[PDB]
């Protein structure tokens, strides 16, 4: 039988997550027989890679950022790379993003459309990699996914020391406190030290209040990739209660998506938020430009499995459900999202695509199921 | 000597805008004596236009409705006419100037270079008009704007009978319900009879609580006018005590612009909403193509004129007081005004501004009092 309420402890959290997990795993493989179970793919956990495995992903994020991009270089002059095409579109589309219908199916298939871009462009075979919050709770340095060894997505920045606390303002509720991380500055080491950044800032957040923002985040400013990887941020909105909280707590597709978010005056930026923060730095703490960190497709590979866990919970009120408008926090009023509204992903990747093509992970172009 | 609080009495209440206004008039007129007592221009009360001067006012506008548009054809391809150039650039631009840090000025500056459209273009001499709201709050179909008279903005709509309630979306609350109005079709008469709007609808509130969005608004569209006058909704929010209440018990100015725009969670639109809402119909109920409606510009010139008293009540305090951020209601989140934000009106007229040379009606490009 399934588990019932979330626990206060951290252990059982995790045993009820993983028994989550495999239900979900076996609802979606029994049901399936251009989708079958013999090219049903499989996404796993970044621990459950070898550290061969580890590099072969490595080595084809690292192509894509060095081919071509695709974008008409007059829509966005600061684009060089079929990496910056995808983060071209994310920074383009932040307003209709977010707070939104439209905003997990959205990031489902921008995960999807960026995995077909390695397989087709950078000849990749392998897994789709997530990124478990809860595992690095307690101490994100020594996490697999940010140790600064060569099978990472790089490590820490530099220490910059003195750094003042990072305050939060979306909308106008009360700000909220985070700490500055352990770094601030360019990545040290791991194989994402000479990636060069390319577009933005758009909104940034910086140590001590400020927001960088350019005046136009498409134009081109080349610079180091940052980061100040925060622990103390996960151990507060990404510990196993938290993830376990958000998937037996949140009984529509409303509370669901608003919790993992982060609710509008409750002092919680949800397990998306905490895990954009915590990287911190640049594009760390700009939720435009945070496809540029390359943690960014890990993190959201987990957002992704969150809810495809939530959704087999009952498959019969929960796959197609949609909640929200077409703006950030419908500001200002918009139209409410249906199943017929399409979005697109820009010029990194596919055409446009209607709602209900995307609700399933075993239909419309998907074929995958989460370990 | 002045008032300090606002009085529940309509008549009386009267009598306290009319002493703030004057006021207002004198410290601006003692100021100023390249912006002299001999060039200052003034701004009217609709009402104080004689016959002559009235249909002045409309045949310019009228011209700007005739006269080929500027903006170039694949930024806004249901542009036609200099009018549409005004309209355009409101859509365009809608979630950075509503609830933002340069919502008043931005429209002040809107206003003005209409006016300078129909000046150089359209051979205009006259004044800018305003719209009193309080003195129509008890019977806006008795209106001299809105009577359907040669000299009004055209008048009421078609009947179109047992209409649904409008719902109102105010931030994360319930919708607020007004009346749906006494009109509802194309207008009737007066000189916008035959008026075509070319573009939207982009957010249309429509009666029972639906919402008409085209799928790129900025395509030809042409349309009549519809309007559905809605005394009642003046009534709740654009009387004479709505107005002083709004100018003596804001203290500074976040509460002003949030008072006049409609604090969420209240279940008031302030008068700025209140302005626009009563009118009803299309463009009447659309947050972007309002200015699509030719009483726009005098509903702004009252706008204007309440944030010109409030200022001259405490010039040292609130001449540049600045207050929000470049995007509507902060989400999603950007830095924060400063008297050095630049705005500009696309192709509208006139260039880039900032925010310094905006603050004051006898500074930068301005030199107006209010009657
Ligand atoms: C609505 O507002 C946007 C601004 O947010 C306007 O977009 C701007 O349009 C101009 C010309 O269409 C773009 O100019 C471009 O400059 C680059 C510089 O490298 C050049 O390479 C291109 O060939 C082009 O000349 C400008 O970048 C663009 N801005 C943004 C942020 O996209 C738009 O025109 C406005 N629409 C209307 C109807 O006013
Ligand atoms: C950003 O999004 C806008 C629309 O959301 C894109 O603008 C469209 O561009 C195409 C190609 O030039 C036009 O055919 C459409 O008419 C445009 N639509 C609108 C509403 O302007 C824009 O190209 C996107 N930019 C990037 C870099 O993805
Ligand atoms: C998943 O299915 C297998 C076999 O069908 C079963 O043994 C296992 O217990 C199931 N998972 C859970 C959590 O019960
Ligand atoms: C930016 O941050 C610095 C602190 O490093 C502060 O002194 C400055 O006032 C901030 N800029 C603005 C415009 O507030
Ligand atoms: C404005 O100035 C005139 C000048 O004589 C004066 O008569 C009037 O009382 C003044 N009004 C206010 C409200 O100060
Ligand atoms: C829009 O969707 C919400 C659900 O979030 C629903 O409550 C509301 O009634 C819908 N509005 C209309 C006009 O259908
Ligand atoms: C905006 O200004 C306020 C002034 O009260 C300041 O406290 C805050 O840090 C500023 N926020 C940003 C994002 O600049
Ligand atoms: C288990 O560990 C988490 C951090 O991963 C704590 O937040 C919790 O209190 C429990 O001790
Ligand atoms: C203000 O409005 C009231 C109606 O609410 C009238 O009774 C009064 O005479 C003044 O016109
Ligand atoms: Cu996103
Ligand atoms: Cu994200
Ligand atoms: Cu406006
Ligand atoms: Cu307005």
């Amino acid at each position: 039988t399934l588990p019932t309420t979330a626990s206060s402890s951290t252990a059982v959290a995790s045993s009820q997550l993983d028994q989550l997990a495999n239900f979900a795993y076996n609802v979606t493989t029994d049901s399936v027989a251009g989708c079958t179970l013999q090219n049903l793919r499989v996404r796993r956990d970044w621990r459950a890679f070898s550290k061969t495995q580890k590099k072969d992903y490595i080595n084809s994020v690292l192509c894509l950022q060095k081919l071509p991009s695709r974008t008409p270089a007059h829509l966005a002059p600061g684009a060089r790379t079929r990496y910056d095409d995808f983060v071209a579109t994310h920074i383009n589309q932040t307003q209709i993003i977010h707070y939104t219908g439209t905003f997990l199916a959205w990031h489902r298939y921008f995960i999807y459309e960026f995995e077909q871009a390695l397989r087709d462009e950078c000849s990749y075979t392998g897994d789709y990699p997530y990124w478990n919050w809860g595992a690095d709770a307690d101490n994100m340095e020594k996490s697999q996914v940010f140790d600064g060894s060569e099978t990472s997505m790089s490590g820490n920045g530099e220490y910059i020391p003195n750094q003042g606390d990072i305050k939060l303002l979306l909308g106008n509720y009360p700000a909220i406190d985070l700490p500055p991380g352990s770094g601030g500055g360019c990545v040290t080491s791991g194989p994402f030290k000479d990636y060069k950044l390319n577009l933005g800032p758009a909104a940034l957040s910086l140590p001590g209040g400020n927001m960088t923002a350019a005046a136009n985040p498409l134009t081109y400013n080349p610079r180091c990739m940052k980061r100040s990887l925060t622990t103390e941020i996960l151990q507060r909105y990404n510990t196993f209660p938290k993830i376990v909280e958000l998937i037996l707590d949140s009984d529509d597709i409303w509370d669901f998506q608003m919790t993992m978010q982060g609710v509008p005056g409750s002092g919680s930026i949800g397990v998306h938020g905490g895990g954009h923060y915590s990287m911190g730095g640049d594009p760390g703490r700009d939720v435009y430009v945070s496809p540029g960190d390359t943690a960014f497709w890990l993190h959201h590979g987990m957002i992704d499995r969150v809810w495809w866990i939530w959704q087999n919970l009952d498959l019969r009120k929960r796959q197609n459900a949609i909640s929200g408008t077409g703006t950030f926090m419908n500001n200002p009023a918009s139209p409410n999202t249906t199943l017929d509204t399409v979005i697109d992903l820009g010029y990194a990747n596919g055409g446009p695509i209607a709602m209900r093509d995307l609700m399933s992970t075993t239909a419309g172009p998907f074929c995958y199921v989460y370990l």
